[PDB]
């Protein structure tokens, strides 16, 4: 028992981090086979034209350090907002991997890195407004976010920038930003966020699995009537697809999904009355149904 | 900016996990050089006498799997509550490492493991009552907890057992339990816990570093008067040593330690009034002063 903000084991990703330096700019890169992926604003020189900035660069302008070893850059290309530096050596620690673009509400592990060296690992969710509430300092750009499926690393996030509210914006590993953000230092802001309803419900099921039941009640609700209360509290709408995903958790605990919705409704309307759930005094929304199953059941990775 | 429950990168420890099987019992072991460390109750056959159970075992009774490779056991010895299995092969992925016994209030990363395969990583603190609030299922015993200092892994915890309240008990890597617990399935219970005061104060300094100030006030307090209020709310006493440790954080923010104590006092006496600090509606006590400095300043590991 117990329930924790669990990250994936990070070793497979640690073996891929490197330092990219060009001009006076240094940041992190991701070394998979003979390519290094990094944010394109590593390149020299408000509102830049990156195609024009890149044609002016030479391969030897790029200093790539992998540990105590310099890698030689033999080609480069820009894809959206990431640079791909082709190097003369394939990374021998390259795991099995995929690049995936996730939906809002999905969670992932972040390996925070400075100068190509890993600093720490933590669990994040992609918010409905396409920011992440990360922990990132200057020099962290190029750190990646990932999931691990059995033996395969699915990279889903590369960090680029921090917004005025202290939240973070970045891209998938093919360089497409999540949300409306652009990689310029022009004024931009997050957009209003909402609570990830299907995740809050998954976390309530985790609480039941772990012996917490105090928040349950005898009522039920319709999907429609639930969504009417959800709207009022800035929760995103629950769909029939969300209901179906919560299926396994509902069957394991014997609590109908709409019955758990009735419990969430009463918690929204009444507060928690000075009581906690899984060690929290807030309704937690950064665990997916998959996260709960994986941790309350014990899936590993080879 | 941002502040997260950050674990250490786990790769150096992942390379040391193995599976130990003897009889019908399988659990995790830690492979450093040519020794495998695991909990001694791996051995065959309420109230066991382990010296007597161990003399009856043979080296070939122990099946140690490291990936797809069986390691051969060529000796064994018991040290307190851990077994040490000498194997014929030194682990080539052995990091630089130390074994350390930590004090209550100290934090560490836990690499949860099943059948020798890592499942997830999370951050823990040793509670004042010498339990940890982990996330552990059947088969997790032998998973380890650790800190990383630059290049060196300091192992401080090996998991053994779960207590009726859902918290966890275990040993240092030389087999000495934290707290009064014994490795038998006789009735045992945690003992009343207290809040780690110096950690709550460190976390309030983290909130200030990240732009939260709403909980500060104009008052001050004496150490003695503070401790009188702390007692009433089940907080452990703050000592002059705690005050000195909070030194660097106090100087970086310009808030005197006893001034921050006055703020904590007012938060204890008044509640948080429906407001949050660093995304929490509770006073968080599982970040040390070191944790805060490391994350708000960006220390890495090579
Ligand atoms: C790559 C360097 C890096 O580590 N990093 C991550 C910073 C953190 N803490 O996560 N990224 C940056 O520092 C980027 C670098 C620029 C280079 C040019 C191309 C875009 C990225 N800058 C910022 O993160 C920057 N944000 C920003 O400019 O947002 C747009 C904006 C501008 C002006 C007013 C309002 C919004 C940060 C450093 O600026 C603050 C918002 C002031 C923190
Ligand atoms: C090594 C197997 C393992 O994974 N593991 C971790 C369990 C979790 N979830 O963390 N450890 C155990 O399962 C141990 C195995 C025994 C073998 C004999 C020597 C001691 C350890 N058992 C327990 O964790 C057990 N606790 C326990 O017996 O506490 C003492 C006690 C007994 C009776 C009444 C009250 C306290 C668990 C499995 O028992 C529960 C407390 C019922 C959960």
């Amino acid at each position: 028992s117990g329930f924790r903000k669990m990250a994936f084991p990070s070793g497979k990703v640690e073996g891929c981090m490197v330092q990219v330096t060009c001009g006076t700019t240094t940041l992190n890169g991701l070394w998979l086979d003979d390519v290094v992926y990094c944010p394109r604003h590593v390149i020299c020189t408000l509102n830049p034209n990156y195609e024009d900035l890149l044609i002016r660069k030479s391969n030897h302008n790029f200093l790539v350090q992998a540990g105590n070893v310099q890698l030689r850059v033999i080609g480069h290309s820009m894809q959206n907002c990431v640079l791909k530096l082709k190097v003369d050596t394939a990374n021998p620690k390259t795991p099995k991997y995929k690049f995936v673009r996730i939906q809002p509400g999905q969670t992932f592990s972040v390996l925070a890195c400075y100068n190509g060296s890993p600093s720490g690992v933590y669990q994040c969710a992609m918010r409905p407004n396409f920011t992440i509430k990360g922990s990132f300092l200057n020099g962290s750009c190029g750190s990646v976010g990932f999931n691990i499926d059995y033996d395969c690393v699915s990279f889903c996030y590369m960090h680029h920038m921090e917004l005025p509210t202290g939240v973070h914006a970045g891209t998938d590993l093919e360089g497409n930003f999540y949300g409306p953000f652009v990689d310029r230092q022009t004024a931009q802001a997050a957009g209003t966020d909402t609570t990830i309803t299907v995740n809050v419900l998954a976390w309530l099921y985790a609480a039941v699995i772990n012996g917490d039941r105090w928040f349950l009640n005898r009522f039920t609700t319709t999907l429609n009537d639930f969504n009417l209360v959800a709207m009022k509290y800035n929760y995103e709408p629950l769909t029939q697809d969300h209901v179906d995903i919560l299926g396994p958790l509902s069957a394991q605990t014997g609590i109908a999904v709409l019955d758990m919705c009735a419990s969430l409704k009463e918690l929204l309307q009444n507060g928690m009355n000075g009581r906690t759930i899984l060690g929290s005094a807030l309704l937690e929304d950064e665990f997916t149904p998959f996260d709960v199953v994986r941790q309350c059941s014990g899936v590993t990775f080879q």
